[PDB]
């Protein structure tokens, strides 16, 4: 079986290859988007991996079939890069990535955390020349310091725990209470209480039409002087403009995101007709304690090796059959 | 009284002053290192306070007891920059913060481990630029990895604390293990063991003639490969020489090192005519995943608070003529 | 005419299009490598424009005449990646820009040996973060000071021309001078010469049998202790691991490369056990006065427009039959 | 003669003690500023040598004046923190250095002005890490191009060489003419023209009460768009809000700035109440095409050694009871 593999990085290859031992696929990889006009580069291939900026429309998969390919899978959740109606009537065969790594967003948000909070970054800027002045890093011990996660599901329990490590009392805000947050200790409380009582803060939750910004005018003036922020969440939890008044204000006295690509762009605000936006990102990080990732938060080993060895798995079958649920129907 | 600091740093200064309500000492702030040269700015005060880099050899000790200084307090735990017998024999008293705040040091520990796990360092010099490749920032999955910290003291267990919440199997050595630890789940090893299986691997121990270059080059050998090395504790406790091959080597795929002012001079060990370094903070941090910070792991809010708390204190009985816990000698 | 253009990059697209208001070509940017898979996108285009490091070897060529392409046209004066003889046999016709605006070349030579003479890499990075500490970045003024180019034509000229308005002295190797030199006021001698009393040095000269490691280590023992040394031309003019010894050693005080994509990998060093190659960049970069630009030295809108006004007056020359003097046959 | 030098760097201390070489001054270096507080360490030396940001209010003069110093050297052209008055009638004689090495200065100027013109400030990040991108680094080429200098003394004069050397086409404002400038082929026009033709900008001239904000909103509505300027004169010779206020509206391309010390403040936008701040240079430099560096336009050796040369000649005719051209009273 001939795979096709779209908008491939160097991470995606090293670990596509290494789960491929046990798959035996042949495997070629194309560091370009898939479109209309690159379709035609996978002919040969009875199937093509894509990720989140892959076109999946019904031109695309037109083309895709036209050039005999039955077989499309994301290494990937979002699928809103995908016209799904036609590959069914078309013939074409498809899926996604159901399973993720709590454990690695979890870790990346504390990670964020850290590096704000002992302001590593800045340091690491000044000791790789030998700078070693201490001036402007200090931080705050975690210890003894309440935590707020806004949000239960596994990511937001597998961030408790690692809060829990640090001597961190506990509060988490879900219209859902878990169990398994209630054995580590959590104590369930309003937004209100949260926002007023916590000294970091930490989203992990899914965006609904509720909690479009969760975070606004209102909620930043609710919280303590100095408090952390990370959002490894979607963007639109927070209200932009108004972090940016809260940064500027010194109400917000550490900002973590990670930032999703296909938010990046919508990213945001002011400009007088200037300036969309990668100048936020430079104002922001060069002015306040503020660290973007690009949405880095599942760019582990052991994430990307679980994202592939399904993938393989998935074809491996469908080279032959199963349910799967590897297959969208 | 009066207490001329030395050395002050902004931080030092905030913090002192901070806690000197509770006090009402007059404090006087110098940021120039007390040196035999300005041991006379002190006049006036009958105390003195000062950090790792001063210089407390006989001549300026002489000099500041000629100018009416009766006290000094260190504010830090090292003291091998004062001579105690000139100080005893001349009647000074020296004080000293016996211990930072373990917390604080394990999580910068912590910090750096993540830092250097997840690239972060390396991912704000992009994003601070609107440059978002994620290309060479692969981390790996803490939860089920193996950590060895080697040392059970307070830090030690705290940094054990930490790591159980990451949810890792966690290994120790130590020749006292620790009820604490032991209460964690930790397992206490040898030290081939901790070797053999550890992916990270922290330092939080004092240095002994008998762990002089503990992490030595039979120590790397017996490593997994692309393990990462964290050391919050004293220098010496790695043979730099065989660090450095093992980052050439990839056998030590990340190292986090907080480096002690009063160990920062000295690498060599070593080299001919041309020509010697800050270099090798320079290329280390260039070429491999390697992170220095300039010993700031009691660099928070509260452990500064604490160190101030303890000076001022001690400064306080020395003031009253209460005995000093925290006094060096007689 | 309809043109496919790979491996785009930003800046070759505003100065093709902008020049492009003049000729009426269709265009039709890619920004990925032109490769035997890839050269079927360009179905349905007469004409393709590559750079440096498009694959123009024959399974390409092949596949782009199957696909109905005529013409190819180099956006760069290199060659090297296209298989010539096999273009010749298959037809189709190729051309290339014959050389670089001069001034801007040697512009940035000038800019580079500033920028490295003051630190201004240096302290930039400092400044960014309001540090304005000057120690480490005492530079040398340039007046009454000696500089050495090697090689007079069109650029090195230009270097020349703005070398005399800082006032130094101005030396030359060339085994045919220049008469446009000469009236400058420029004194040739020999490269043992050169060597001895320049302050600064300059490369401007075509790779050779003769010049190849031109600098070299017994070179670089007869240079002044401090010397800056400026290459602009190909990488091979320069030892590499004399080089660096030299920086090891202090002989060389200052040094700036422009480094050649296809010369990327080659440089420098022992090096590494395999990847990584690039880790000498980083070496240098950070231990010693040392800057590297990825191939910039024609950089600058004027340049880009002429490569983009020549490309595109090439191609209407082959289209009409006429003759067009950047054939490459 | 034992001079105490003040405020000393690594630079100062280098030049100083290769000049002495001729001089045979006795040299001590201290790296603080001088205040009330430190004059004392000053005893046992009859002069003491400053820059621009030691103290020389009455009250140091004082003190000074108490510990035997006779001679006070500025190792600059500013004098503002010398109370010149308190000097003259405490007895104490004050010499300077009337002018740094045009060359210098104006070579500055263009560097400032390549650097940014082909972003190699940028560049550098990029490709220490061996990211060899060019997106973003899009320069011009200055041969052809009109440059518009401000002042034609001879710092602005040194430029106008190096200027023409680029192929540009010279213009500038100076209400005087220069014989050297004349016959370098400048033309001498209005500011408006200046302003209106121009593609690149520098400033070499004196601030007086008629150029005071002289870059004004005015000024750069007259402006190309995307024009280069640099400014290594004083700052006030261009109002900050109206320059931030351009580079938003990107009517400025490139700004250039050598910020005086005395003059952080000088530049500043804003609305960052909390609070008045460094932030400025921070964010420009981050989101537009901005440089700056810290008074470094007399920065090379050869510049260093001359000021060396001449703070130590004035300290020796001082010593003569002759006459000091450099002093600033009698």
């Amino acid at each position: 079986m001939k795979l096709a593999v779209y908008s491939t990085k160097q991470y995606d290859k090293k670990y596509l290859q290494q789960v491929n031992e046990a798959f035996g696929f042949e495997l070629e990889f194309f560091d370009f988007l898939l479109t209309e006009k690159t379709a035609k580069t996978a002919n040969g291939c009875e199937a093509v991996c894509i990720f989140v900026n892959d076109d999946g429309s019904r031109p695309v998969l037109e083309e895709l079939k036209k050039h005999g390919v039955k077989y499309i899978a994301l290494r990937c959740a979002g699928f809103n890069n995908v016209d799904l109606d036609a590959a069914k009537e078309l013939g074409l065969q498809v899926v996604r990535v159901p399973a993720y790594s709590p454990e690695a967003v979890a870790e990346h948000a504390i990670g964020m955390m850290m590096t704000l909070n002992r302001r590593i970054h800045r340091a690491y800027q000044r000791t790789r020349d030998a700078n070693f002045s201490l001036e402007g890093l200090t931080g705050f011990t975690m210890h003894g310091k309440t935590a707020g996660v806004i949000g239960t599901g596994k990511i937001g329990v597998a961030a408790l725990r690692i809060l829990k490590g640090f001597g961190m009392r506990l509060l988490a805000f879900d219209p859902y209470p878990s169990t398994a947050a209630l054995d580590l200790g959590v104590e369930y409380v309003d937004l209100q209480t949260l926002f007023a009582e916590s000294d970091v803060i930490s989203l992990h939750c899914p965006l609904t039409p509720e909690n479009y910004h969760l975070l606004n005018h209102a909620a930043f003036d609710q919280m303590k002087n100095g408090v952390m922020i990370i959002n490894t969440s979607r963007g639109a939890l927070i209200d932009s403009q108004a972090a940016i008044e809260a940064l500027k204000n010194q109400k917000i006295g550490s900002l973590g995101m990670d930032v999703y690509e296909n938010e990046r762009d919508l990213f945001f605000e002011d400009k007088s007709v200037d300036v969309i936006q990668d100048d936020v990102f430079r104002r922001l990080s060069a002015c306040h304690n503020v660290l973007f990732t690009g949405h880095q938060a599942f760019l582990t080993a052991e994430a990307l090796i679980s994202i592939s060895e399904t993938t393989l798995q998935n074809l491996s079958q469908l080279e032959k059959g199963e349910a799967c649920p590897n297959a969208l129907f």
